[PDB]
């Protein structure tokens, strides 16, 4: 494991995701740890900037899985894919490319509670 647990919580519930720290941004991003932040909903993907610009992707996806995190160069941000994007019908597709970088490995099903303009405190987890 080169793996690190981040938990974010959001007003309406909270998750944590495990990032693996061999991708560049994810080295980075923990550098930047503690930060916040403030969430944008795209269907049911959630995604919010961070503090980290990295616009080389070892893992650039242009479909993702359910639970997939994938950072976004454009935007600089962290996205997270609970279900479908208004992209397509018969898959999870982000609008381009993005780095997928980690899984949510709890709290998947509170992201779907988690409005347009919650902040987001993104912190090493505790557990």
């Amino acid at each position: 494991h080169h793996h690190m647990r981040v938990e974010l919580l959001f007003e309406s519930g909270k998750c944590v995701i495990d990032l693996n720290e061999e991708y560049e941004v994810v080295k980075l991003l923990k550098e930047k740890i503690p930060f916040e932040s403030v969430v944008n909903t795209w269907g049911e993907e959630i995604y919010f900037s961070t503090p980290v610009n990295v616009q080389k992707m070892e893992n650039p996806r242009e479909v993702v899985e359910i639970g997939d995190v994938g950072y976004w160069p454009p935007g600089k941000a962290l996205c997270l894919f609970f279900g479908k994007t208004p992209m397509s019908d018969d898959k999870i597709q982000p609008a381009s490319a993005v780095n997928v970088i980690g899984k949510i490995v709890e709290g998947l099903e509170d992201l779907k509670k988690i409005k347009d303009g919650e902040k987001v405190a993104v912190r090493f987890a505790s557990s």
